[PDB]
């Protein structure tokens, strides 16, 4: 439970630096894991994680002056590459603790600053923010994939002024000419990292890690991804585009000219069955793309059961346009007539499934980002109570009828008629009671047509008012994840035409060898930095 | 309907004929669009499942387009194999494009309209604007000599000494605060 | 232009007390009457309005200093009950100079105060509030009848704490008991004033005045409304309500079971004929009623064109209402069988006008007044361009039909059915070009079905969230003119039984008499006020 803790680990947390001393200068180990079940992640259970490690808990407990003497104290040093069973060192541990509140955020940054440069004082030559864990994470990725907005807001934007200690600091100006500075971004580890980089640890993540549509607006990544966009991924988008459009072209009249006499599989007489079956082999061939295409998704981003609609509503809607192409090529091989049915639905899914492609556009893409919300939202919670309303409403009509109209589809398919505007309050006569069938009916029109329908208007701007700026926060995802798929995919084994920023020779190694880096050049204009 | 020009005479017609042509370009257009991918989804569809007269793009086209009108007939066939089917996908239809999108649409519309708001008065005086230099323009044209805003005021003197004679432009305003 | 200027109303204005010392001390007469067109009323012209007397302009140009000056000044004083050719008095100027502007305000309830105790202390029994202009009007009813929300809010809770100068004050403090105390206001001239009461002068205004709707919000008005409607007229509006719905419960009956074979008027043959004929009769009463007590309304409140439609939109319909009644009975003697057309705008009148008497309940109130303001603004923008299209678009339709719907009747009532959810897009097969006719009606629906119906939703709701309070403080006026309407009415003779408030003596006559005062009892609680 407390498994591994000592007298220091109390020391430093009771704000006693003055016992802390005593307890190191009389030989208390300064490497020692409280691998006990207190000390681990809490995941419910009430708990601190801290790091598993003295120095961590300094780090993450607000003594800085602690901190510091940990390392200069004579008698014994904390090692500050020294991790953790998690894997986790300090800037690991570090991540783990912040919470995304300003007075957490401003510490963690004004903390996790002050261990590299110390690191740095200490070893110029070891790579602190290199390190990985048990799993294979950084301190940069983990924050990434966790959710850190403020951390990571902060080592993207890590500009250091001191002379050993700019080798770590991360935007640098390169020039700069009056109001205007041209800054420069690393990239490293965020476009191309080997593993986890920070795009593909953002776009890759599930919905529970929070703030993943605001990571993205982090600067450089915005302006990183709409220069893949400019540069690459928006041509090869548009004739993705182009070719899902012929694809559905030729899907549709080779469904619009099928045959309509005998029994599938159908026979290649004239000229015109020869040019349409081509269309049905390359109908099927865009299925079964799909359909690995699909697969594919739902095994590398092994999903979560919730985070199907809320995430993958489109990838769900093409692999399940694939499932009907598929059962329609089963069906049509077993002579069954009903590979129609199939292909019909594969038809709607796949016109619908344009939408997809307005992700390649900010007004378009938001829309449809408001649609799938509106969907997963309103419309469920409306259909919802709208079909305990009608089946109540039917049950009690059909069961007044009698005598054709008595039959519960048939009620409840002229009470859905009230509510598209094509209700007859008269569609029976065969009943006994007139009264009962009038306040039934005009009962259900008012909660329905009146008041339900018009309230989903009114909920739908409520939502529309909400989330306007959560949607085009959305769509820049929808984008990222197809210039991460794209760039993957396209290139897949040269990986050079699509590399962001250049070489550019930032400063030195602090031993003095060259500092060359893979930067993204951003221009700025101030007006009050006159300096 | 170009009468709706001549609204940029009076202020709050002018403003709802900004408002008209912005919903045109804005919402209208977005929705149009989606609601055209949905109408010839769902169409073709239908007329892939019609045997058989609905049996044309147009007319499913055209039956489907009556329900977003308050007239459209689930029964409009019975001319097929898999009522399931024609009804689901009607249905779907329906759901999508009359229940969600346009009243969706409503809900984009009143967003807009709580941010125009003041873009479109705005716009409007920018469209009489134009107006008063398109006419002062084309009716004078040859004198230009009537429409003289504003009148001779010496205001002061050139810095040698002569009068500072200026065409300028009186307006009245009150303080109560800038006492002195 | 400058007619009746002098150089001591210059000195007054370039901030010169020592010169007018000087002026006044030569012998400048302290009476000078600014006579001159730029001294008059503003109305668009680049004037200032002052009062006409020079210590009306230094109480309206804000130097105290100087305007005690001119009271005390041993040469000559100013008389301060001294009135120009507008007969206002400096109170009377004070007032009209205001323009409800916090600076503004803050000044002239300083400045309107302090003439007041001056006057006091100069002389104690003259009245100066009491004292009326060239029209007929108090500083107290101008501030009403001309918009003067501050001055008329210090007016009224003026609570002033000197021992001369507390017969002056008006919101008087009766006893207190801890946090607890109970205020008292006067009703002098607010109620039943002889002439123009501030209720009288509020309600019988005209929309041109600004804040009609707020003014009543002041204490004590709100509560002094809620109080007549509490005691009296509430039960006489319930009673008023009753009446007209058994009087349209007659109209109707009487309406419904109209002779149809023969010509009028009428023979009584049967009972149900005499009984019917009596309904007839009282239907045409109600008519001369509401006839009546239109013309009433309509001259003694000269309406303004305009605002025809804002303020009295009611009055208006009631009135029409009894004109279709009228031309009822001289088209029922005249032998033609049009008095029906008349008799049935006048029921559909009658009835809508029900919603008059919302105005005995807030919410339905409020809701009839968000009626009344989409009428007349969003839905007559929205018929007007609407009807312009339907035109539009109708024209261009009959022009393209061959051949019956070869009319432009017939075709804008098929147009109109879009709107209301019936249109067919195949009402006609006759012409030539099937591509025109569904073009033209697809951008018919587009623009009115699809955008402009779906717009007017939405500029309804803008303007819901605009007139909502507005539309609360419209409802609180149409409560006051009736709350005024009965009292008058009712009464008409003893005028007794409303007395709102009761003999309170408050004070002294500061010669020493008692000073008995009709007061408003308000009951409060304060929890900072310790004292
Ligand atoms: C458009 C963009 C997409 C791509 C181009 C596609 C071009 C489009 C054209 C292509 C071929 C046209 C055939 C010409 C010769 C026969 C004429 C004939 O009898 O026609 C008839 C049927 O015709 C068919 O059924 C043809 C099948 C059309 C499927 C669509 C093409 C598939 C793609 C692979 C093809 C090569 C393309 C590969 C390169 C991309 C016309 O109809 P009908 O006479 O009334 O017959 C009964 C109708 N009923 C069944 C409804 C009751
Ligand atoms: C190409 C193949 C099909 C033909 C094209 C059809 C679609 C049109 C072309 C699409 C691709 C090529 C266009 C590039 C040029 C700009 C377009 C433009 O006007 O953008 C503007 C409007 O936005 C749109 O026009 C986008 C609407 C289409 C999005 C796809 C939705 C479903 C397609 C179903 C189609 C039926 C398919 C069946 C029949 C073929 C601006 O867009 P934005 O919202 O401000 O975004 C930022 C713009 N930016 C990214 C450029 C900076
Ligand atoms: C003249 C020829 C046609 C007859 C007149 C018909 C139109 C009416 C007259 C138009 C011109 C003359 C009117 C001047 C007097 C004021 C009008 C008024 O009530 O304004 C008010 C209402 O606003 C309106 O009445 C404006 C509505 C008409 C605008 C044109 C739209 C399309 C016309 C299609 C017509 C069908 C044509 C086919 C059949 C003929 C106030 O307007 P406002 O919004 O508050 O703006 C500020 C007002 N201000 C500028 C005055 C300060
Ligand atoms: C409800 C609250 C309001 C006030 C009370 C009112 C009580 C209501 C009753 C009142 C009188 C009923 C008459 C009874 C005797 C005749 C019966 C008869 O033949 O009826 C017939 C017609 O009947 C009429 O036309 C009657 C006229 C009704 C007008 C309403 C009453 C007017 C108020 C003054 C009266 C005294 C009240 C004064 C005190 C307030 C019935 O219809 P029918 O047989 O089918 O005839 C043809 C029908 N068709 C013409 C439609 C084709
Ligand atoms: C009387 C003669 C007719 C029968 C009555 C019918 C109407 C009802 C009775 C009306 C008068 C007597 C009711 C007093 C008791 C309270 C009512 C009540 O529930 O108020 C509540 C609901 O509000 C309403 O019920 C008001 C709705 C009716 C307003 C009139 C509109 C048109 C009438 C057309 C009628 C058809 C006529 C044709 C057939 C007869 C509360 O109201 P509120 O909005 O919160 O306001 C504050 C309440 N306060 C003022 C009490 C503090
Ligand atoms: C003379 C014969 C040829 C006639 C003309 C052939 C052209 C026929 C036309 C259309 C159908 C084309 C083939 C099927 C593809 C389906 C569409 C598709 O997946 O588009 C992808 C575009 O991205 C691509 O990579 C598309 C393929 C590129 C090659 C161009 C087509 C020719 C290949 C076929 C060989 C032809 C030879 C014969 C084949 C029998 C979709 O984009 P995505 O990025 O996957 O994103 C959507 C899905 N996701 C979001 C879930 C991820
Ligand atoms: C979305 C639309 C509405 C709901 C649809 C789902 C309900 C499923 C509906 C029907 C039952 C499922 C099918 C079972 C097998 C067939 C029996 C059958 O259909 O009905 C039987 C009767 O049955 C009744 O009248 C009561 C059946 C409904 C109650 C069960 C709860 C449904 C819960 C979910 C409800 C939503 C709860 C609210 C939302 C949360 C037999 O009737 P018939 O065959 O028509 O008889 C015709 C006789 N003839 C041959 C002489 C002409
Ligand atoms: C929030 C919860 C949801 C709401 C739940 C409650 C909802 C309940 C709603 C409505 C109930 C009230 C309407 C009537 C219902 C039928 C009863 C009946 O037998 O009527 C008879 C009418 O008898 C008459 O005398 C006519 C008067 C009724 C007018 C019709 C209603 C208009 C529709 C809107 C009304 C909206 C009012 C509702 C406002 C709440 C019908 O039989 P008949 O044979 O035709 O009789 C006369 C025929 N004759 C004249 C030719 C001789
Ligand atoms: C706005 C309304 C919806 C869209 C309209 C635009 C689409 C254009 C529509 C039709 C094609 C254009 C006309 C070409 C020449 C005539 C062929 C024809 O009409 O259809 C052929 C079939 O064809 C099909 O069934 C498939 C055709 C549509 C797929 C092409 C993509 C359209 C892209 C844009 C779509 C929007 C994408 C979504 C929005 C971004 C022949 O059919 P028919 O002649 O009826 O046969 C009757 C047989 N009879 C004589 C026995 C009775
Ligand atoms: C977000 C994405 C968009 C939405 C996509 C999905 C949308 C899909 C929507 C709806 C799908 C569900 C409705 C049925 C569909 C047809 C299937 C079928 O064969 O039914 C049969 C009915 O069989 C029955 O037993 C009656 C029960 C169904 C009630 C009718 C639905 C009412 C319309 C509103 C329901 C809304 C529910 C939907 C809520 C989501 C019809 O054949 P039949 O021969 O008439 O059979 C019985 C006849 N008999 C009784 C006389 C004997
Ligand atoms: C046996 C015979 C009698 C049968 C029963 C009689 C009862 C018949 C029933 C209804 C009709 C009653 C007579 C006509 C009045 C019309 C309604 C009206 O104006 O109501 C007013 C109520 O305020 C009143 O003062 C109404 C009259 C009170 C007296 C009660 C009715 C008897 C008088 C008649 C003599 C009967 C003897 C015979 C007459 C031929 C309206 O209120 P308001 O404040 O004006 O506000 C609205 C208008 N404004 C906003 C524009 C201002
Ligand atoms: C609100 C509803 C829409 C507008 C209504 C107001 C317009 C007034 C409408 C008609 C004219 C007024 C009546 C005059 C005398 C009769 C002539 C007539 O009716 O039409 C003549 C034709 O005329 C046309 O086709 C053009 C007439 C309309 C243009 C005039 C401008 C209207 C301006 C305001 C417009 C709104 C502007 C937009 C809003 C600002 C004769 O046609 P007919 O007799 O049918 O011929 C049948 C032949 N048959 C016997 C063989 C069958
Ligand atoms: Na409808
Ligand atoms: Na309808």
């Amino acid at each position: 439970y407390y498994k591994g803790q000592t007298a220091l680990h109390i020391a430093i947390e009771r704000r006693n630096m003055a016992l802390v001393t005593l307890l190191v200068e009389n030989g208390a180990d300064v490497q020692a894991a409280a691998h006990g079940d207190f000390f681990k992640k809490t995941k419910g259970r009430p708990g601190f994680y801290f790091g598993e490690l003295p120095l961590s808990l300094a780090a993450c407990t607000n003594q800085l002056g602690i901190v510091k003497f940990l390392l200069q104290n004579s008698w014994q040093t904390a090692d500050i590459s020294a991790r953790d069973s998690v894997g986790n060192t300090v800037l690991h541990a570090l991540v783990e603790v912040a919470d995304n509140t300003a007075d957490n955020t401003k510490f963690v940054t004004s903390m996790y600053n002050e261990i590299l440069m110390l690191g740095a004082k200490l070893h110029p030559t070891l790579k602190l923010e290199e390190l990985t864990n048990k799993k294979g994470m950084t301190p940069l990725a983990l924050a990434a994939g966790t959710g850190k907005i403020g951390v990571l807001a902060y080592i993207l934007q890590r500009e250091i002024q001191e002379p050993e200690c700019r080798h770590l600091s991360r935007k640098f100006t390169e020039w700069a000419y009056g109001p205007v500075h041209s800054s420069l971004y690393d990239l490293s580890c965020i476009d191309t990292c080997e593993k986890n980089s920070v795009l593909e640890v953002i776009a890759y993540s599930s919905s529970e890690t929070p703030n993943r549509h605001d990571m993205l607006l982090v600067e450089p990544l915005n302006r990183l991804l709409q220069d893949k966009w400019d540069r690459f991924v928006k041509r090869i988008f548009y004739f993705n585009f182009l070719v899902y459009c012929l694809y559905m072209i030729i899907f549709t009249m080779a469904a619009y000219y099928r045959p309509v006499d005998g029994l599938p599989p159908f026979k290649m007489e004239k000229t015109g069955d020869y040019f349409r079956v081509t269309g049905e082999i390359l109908s099927v061939l865009g299925g079964v793309y799909f359909f690995f295409r699909g697969i594919q998704y739902f095994l590398q981003r092994r999903p979560s059961m919730k985070t199907l609609f809320v995430d993958s509503y489109s990838e769900m809607l093409f692999f399940l346009q694939s499932l009907f192409m598929l059962a329609t090529v089963v069906l049509y091989f077993s002579h069954l007539k009903e590979y129609v049915a199939s292909m019909v639905f594969s038809l709607a899914l796949g016109w619908t499934n344009m939408l997809y492609y307005t992700r390649g556009f900010q007004q378009m893409g938001i829309y449809a980002v408001m649609i799938e919300k509106m969907i997963l939202r309103d419309l469920c919670r409306f259909m919802f109570v709208y079909i305990v309303f009608l089946f109540g409403f039917s049950t009690a009509v059909v069961t007044l009828i009698e005598d054709s109209y008595n039959s519960l589809y048939s009620t409840c398919l002229e009470l859905f008629k009230f509510t598209i505007g094509m209700g007859d309050l008269e569609f029976t006569e065969n009943y006994d009671f007139k009264a009962v069938f009038i306040i039934l009916l005009l009962a259900y029109v008012i909660l329905t047509y009146i008041l339900l329908l018009n309230m989903l208007i009114a909920l739908m701007g409520e939502t529309v008012n909400k989330i306007a700026q959560e949607s085009k926060n959305i769509w820049k995802l929808q984008r990222a994840i197809t210039i991460l798929d794209t760039e993957k995919s396209f290139l897949k084994c040269m990986r050079k035409a699509f590399r962001s920023g250049k070489l550019l020779q930032v400063g030195y190694t602090p031993d003095g060898k060259d500092d060359y880096r893979w930067c993204f050049r951003v221009d700025e204009v101030n007006w009050t930095t006159w300096n």
